[PDB]
């Protein structure tokens, strides 16, 4: 059987509807998003900053465009500026400042097609942002998801400002991650297709250039849910929240079947993120709509925001 560890989890904060997108900025501040917040049945998602000591929450942004509320669901911190890139299920891709101001990156992609709602994203070390888009067209267009139909797409927002659809026909693409060589070269993209219990891989040949698509890993279980958020640890092991399984799966560098499983004190882990330079992993979950933390066996893989702009001196 696959080895299972049961680390001690510590509650961080609660009352976060749809708790998702955990992320640390360049100053070490912690943020999470609340995509499930609604006001009178209408989307009113929030981006919050969490005090690690008290667990107190501060709403920094409640995105809305032309009267349509956003559904912020995933985040990545930029490197050269302390700003957050946020995947929004209703607005697409947003760039949010610590002061709460935000900008919608694109209404349409590089081919002029209306943008699809986004769920999560991952920066590669070259500054390109790989994004999952499981939702239908962004507001004002009517909402819809790809849990059944295969119209979920993947985008790559390049450093040159191009929003390129790099693949599509996915059944609710969710988590996403980029594997790098030790010299910093991005070479593999991993995409979670939630309901199908599959993790897909592609070889990265350059900015917005992916090929050799294949099924890379298998997510355990027949439960409703599947792979949600993911991140690499420093040894390139891929940790994946398996929503509905009560576990976070751990895949070795070669994928396939998980090499280890991490038991959680809740059934629906949605996402995770390492605290910089530590073995501490923060986990968002939908059973209690809260955030927790636990200690992993090693530090996490550095996020783009922690990398050296000029290389190793
Ligand atoms: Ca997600
Ligand atoms: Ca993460």
């Amino acid at each position: 059987e696959i080895p299972v560890i049961e680390p001690l989890f510590t509650k961080v904060t609660e009352d976060i509807p749809g708790a998702e997108g955990p992320v640390f900025d360049k100053n070490g501040d912690f943020y999470i998003v609340a995509p499930d917040v609604e006001v009178n049945g209408k989307p009113a998602g929030e981006i919050l900053r969490i005090d690690l000591k008290t667990g107190k929450k501060t709403v920094i942004c409640k995105p809305e465009v032309n009267g349509y509320g956003g559904i912020p669901a995933g985040c990545q911190c930029d490197r050269d500026a302390n700003q957050l890139f946020v995947a929004d299920m209703r607005l697409g891709l947003l760039v949010v400042q610590t002061d709460g101001t935000f900008e919608e990156i694109a209404k349409k992609d590089s081919e002029g097609r209306r943008m699809q709602g986004c769920n999560d994203c991952a920066f590669d070390y070259e500054g390109n942002l790989w994004i999952t888009a499981p939702a239908g067209e962004v507001a004002p267009a009517d909402a819809t998801a790809s849990m059944q139909e295969k119209f979920g797409s993947i985008y790559c927002f390049t450093t040159d400002g191009q929003m390129i659809q790099v693949d599509t026909a996915f059944q609710f693409p969710n988590g996403i991650a980029v594997r790098h060589m030790n010299d910093g070269r991005p070479y593999q993209l991993i995409v979670a297709e939630m309901p199908t219990k599959k993790l897909w891989s592609y070889d990265i040949k350059g900015p917005a250039k992916i090929e050799n698509k294949k099924v890379w890993g298998h997510i355990p279980g027949t439960h409703e849910g599947g792979a949600d958020g993911m991140d690499f640890d420093e040894d390139n092991n891929l940790l994946v929240a398996n929503w509905g399984s009560s576990h976070i799966e751990v895949f070795g560098p070669d994928g396939g079947q998980p090499k280890m499983r991490i038991r959680c004190p809740f059934e629906k882990p949605s996402n995770l993120h390492f605290k910089p330079q530590t073995k501490t992993i923060f986990v968002t979950e939908h059973e209690n709509n809260a955030v927790w933390k636990f200690e992993w066996q090693r530090n996490g893989k550095k996020q783009y925001c922690e990398t050296l702009k000029f290389g190793i001196f």
